[PDB]
């Protein structure tokens, strides 16, 4: 006080000169200075200290072998999962921005054909169609194309193992001239968990739990970088509230309401009238 | 980049400008800008950052309903636990400083009398005397000192069970000149656990997980304010490295080696040549 506290946040600052990596010196250094800089700030109480521990722990102890990550949930409701995808994709070019993935992919999905639906479940028919390009504007032939979202229950299959194997998930091509064309049902939006410290942190903090309605997708083809990101609908209600912070103003879409038989369908003829979404994916070199 | 990463953070910080409680709103603000501040200052990797949430998820997971809180530990070894204790606990006077309680304070032990001996085991005999003051230097009558320390296998009583009840325990109380006398044995240096995630992090920062050799004290009296806090062996090689940055400058004390029979022991009578260290404590009016 003040020499008293400063004399506290030295030490164990400087008990990390000693590592061996200098890398873990460098973020062990930095965390601490953050977390007694923190400390100092608010002045934080003995009291509150203890919710800090208890919260931490009960945190901790949420983790379970096996489908529910709550410091992961954690870390995208306060923000910090964005911010680490954003500092390790840092962009220059008119490339497609990048999101995180979320916990939701799975592999060995069906290779889908132009065109082919991906709703084995009941919602709003939509085609996503739309091209891949290079930073040129230049068509990226044969571009692999993943893609899963949720069903109308707000949940993935088999996230929720009651919904078809392969419903809502799909891998899909770019063409000769970079177009790819999807089938599928509008997105919905959906809760994040809250029944854990997370949901309670929310709830203190006035905070919804919603995630706008997304199709997520990545993207990858030989000599470009892979591509990880979400297409949200342009106009969902909580746009601009993502509890996880996932929106980004150019990976917005409108799902706009089309004619049966448009010719603006990608080649493809739709029978009755439809949801449409268009999207140009831009990828980088490698 | 930078705009991006910054409007990620900013969305974040705001999304708690809501909470209905504006401490709970002030706290959380500032531990997400620290938080992001952070992630940025070291741009933290993908791969460090899965390694903090393995980390935190471990250390909760090591938790356990009883003996084990490994999050305070990671606090502790952080040096927040002593940081948040010196916030709380500023003084502008020459009263005794303070240090967080530790783990191991135990309820109903024995108050025992003027130069009592609390070591029923084997250990190097010492007597701790001193009085208890105020601020304008007279004694404080009637001060209860709850003392506790570890036995030489550097356990407290029954922290292991198999020592006897109330092995280097106490309550003792101030005399009438504020004077109080403690027969024990020399407190020993012991390390703090290292077989969960904090003992990893110490590894990997090569600290090494000792405290030095100290003995609590916890002393109360009516119109004063409680003070909690430790006495630390003046020759410990440890006193410089604390594993939780215990260690005050002022709070440090020598274990002279005295003549049998001295004559400044209090008004005690030691039969054989022997360990001593002298006290004077200083409290706080109410
Ligand atoms: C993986 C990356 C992330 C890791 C980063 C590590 C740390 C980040 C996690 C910390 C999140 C802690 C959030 C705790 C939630 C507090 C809470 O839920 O209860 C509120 C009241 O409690 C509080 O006000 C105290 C909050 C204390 C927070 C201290 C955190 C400090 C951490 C350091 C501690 C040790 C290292 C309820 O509001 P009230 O009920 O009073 O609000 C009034 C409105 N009502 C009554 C109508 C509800
Ligand atoms: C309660 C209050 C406290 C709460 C605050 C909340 C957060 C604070 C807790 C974080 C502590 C994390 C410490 C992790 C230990 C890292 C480690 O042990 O392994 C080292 C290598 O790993 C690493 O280098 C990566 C370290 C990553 C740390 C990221 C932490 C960021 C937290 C945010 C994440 C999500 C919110 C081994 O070194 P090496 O083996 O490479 O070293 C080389 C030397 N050898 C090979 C000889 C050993
Ligand atoms: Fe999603
Ligand atoms: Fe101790």
């Amino acid at each position: 006080y003040k020499a008293v506290e400063a004399l506290i946040s030295d030490q164990a600052v400087d008990s990390f000169e000693t590592s061996p990596n200098p890398r873990f010196k460098q973020i062990m250094q930095s965390l601490v200075r953050h977390l007694h800089d923190f400390v100092s700030e608010v002045e934080l109480t003995e009291q509150e200290w203890f919710e800090g521990i208890r919260f931490l722990t009960a945190t901790g102890q949420k983790c379970d072998g096996k489908v529910r990550q709550e410091f992961i949930l954690l870390s995208d409701t306060l923000g910090v999962s964005m911010l680490v995808d954003a500092i390790n994709h840092r962009q220059s070019t008119n490339a497609t921005e990048t999101t995180v993935f979320g916990p939701f992919f799975i592999e060995g999905m069906p290779d889908r054909g132009y065109g082919e639906n991906m709703a084995l479940t009941d919602g709003v028919p939509a085609l996503v169609y739309g091209r891949v390009l290079d930073v040129q504007g230049r068509p990226v032939v044969g571009a692999v194309l993943d893609v899963w979202q949720t069903a109308d229950n707000g949940m993935y299959s088999g996230q929720d193992p009651d919904q078809p194997f392969g419903n809502l998930r799909g891998r899909y091509r770019s063409d000769n001239d970079g177009c790819f064309a999807i089938q599928t049902t509008v997105p919905v939006c959906y809760p994040i968990p809250t029944d854990g410290p997370v949901g309670e942190m929310l709830d203190a903090a006035n905070r919804h739990a919603w995630r706008p309605a997304h199709l997520h997708f990545m993207i990858q083809a030989p000599g470009y970088r892979k591509l990880v990101t979400h297409l949200f609908n342009s106009d969902d209600p909580y746009l601009d509230s993502d509890a996880v912070f996932g929106v980004k103003g150019s990976l917005q879409v409108k799902y706009e309401d089309r004619p049966a038989h448009d010719e603006d369908a990608g080649g493809l003829d739709m029978p009755y009238p439809y949801k449409s979404a268009y999207y140009e994916f831009v990828m980088e070199a490698e």
